[PDB]
């Protein structure tokens, strides 16, 4: 059944909430990123009143074939009315599309729902900081302190340094990015740029990325493999076998893979530095695991936290164990005492 964590209370909404069938008594179905884990569940069947963003619902349109009538997209930091309720969508800073979303309730409570997101200081200057949130429904994928991780910026310049160098010294090395869904895509396109190349890609994943309103798309990818040398393909060809068989399909063009897994967090986080990062090597194919988060480190989830101030605190990831939700519970407890609220 649809989880109390998935319900905002005083409203007939639910969010991120399309794989319970029809809740009972929901009037609109919020959906805050295209990310299969929150959309499971949409299909051109859908007949519920659907509320997103704009690039949201460009995916929905083309991707999964919802309806125009049931998609409802609302621009971004604007004061909307659904259903009788004031509502406002924020930049989560997670994939194209991403979106928290506050709710204004009628008796008074503030509730911020914030997706998937990656905090970010300047988010403490945007319409959040105008008004009392008494209600957080969080991201707390990586809440625990061993979750550390560089910055995007340091990532992708380590990223664009090393493809950069290695193709100079070997002008037939073809670069290679794994890709499972949007988010991202600064990875492939930063490569892409440094080296004079567009990106190319299936059909499919070509047709998932001219729904994100990237400015000047048209200039930076393409479905023509053989006039690019930074290839995307699905993560699950990022292994020697997959590359291997890449490598021979191109035509003896090139003689060397040198490919990209963004991965979440990896293990190596806890000891090493980006600068210090190696490949996994095996004759003329090298694969680097690049720690390119888009969520929140578990310092940028405490800055968040003690900043906004919250009276309760509603988990949305990792609530399926209680050593879990222990453990996150006395966390929330220390940045509370710590900060006095
Ligand atoms: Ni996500």
């Amino acid at each position: 059944t649809c989880p109390f964590y998935k319900k905002i209370p005083g409203t007939g909404f639910t969010v991120d909430a399309f794989q319970y069938g029809v809740v009972e008594g929901c009037t609109a179905y919020f959906l805050t990123h295209f990310h299969s884990d929150h959309y499971a569940g949409l299909s051109k069947h859908f007949t519920f009143p659907v509320y997103c963003s704009e690039i949201t619902g460009n995916l929905l349109k083309n991707k999964l074939h919802v309806q125009e009538q049931y998609i409802h997209p609302l621009p971004l930091d604007t004061e909307c009315i659904v259903n009788g309720v004031k509502v406002v969508l924020l930049d989560a800073n997670h994939c194209p599309g991403a979106v928290m979303i506050l709710f204004y309730l009628p008796n008074g409570t503030v509730i911020l729902h914030t997706g998937d997101f990656r905090a970010d200081p300047s988010m403490e200057r945007s319409l959040l900081a105008d008004q009392k949130v008494h209600m957080l429904y969080l991201d707390t994928t990586y809440c625990s302190p061993e979750y550390t991780f560089p910055s995007q910026q340091e990532v992708i310049r380590f990223a664009i340094n090393t493809a950069f160098e290695a193709v100079t010294l070997n002008p037939h090395a073809l670069v290679v990015c794994g890709t499972y869904s949007i988010g991202k895509e600064k990875v492939f396109l930063a490569i892409a740029d440094v080296l004079g190349s567009k990106v190319g890609m299936s059909q499919e994943k070509y047709k998932t990325l001219q729904c994100l309103n990237i400015p000047e798309i048209n200039s930076l990818i393409t479905t023509d493999m053989c006039s690019s040398l930074v290839h995307l393909l699905p993560m699950m060809q990022i292994n020697f076998k997959g590359l291997q068989s890449h490598l021979k399909k191109c035509g003896g063009k090139y003689n060397q893979i040198l490919a990209f897994r963004p991965t979440g967090w990896t293990h190596s986080n806890k000891f090493t530095r980006i600068a210090d990062v190696i490949p996994q090597t095996k004759g003329n194919i090298s694969i680097y695991g690049i720690p390119y988060s888009e969520h929140s480190s578990y310092l940028e989830m405490k800055r968040f936290v003690q900043w906004l101030k919250p009276q309760k605190i509603i988990p949305t990831v990792n609530v399926g164990t209680w050593k879990s939700r222990s453990t996150m519970e006395k966390y929330f407890r220390e940045w509370k005492l710590e900060a006095g609220y």
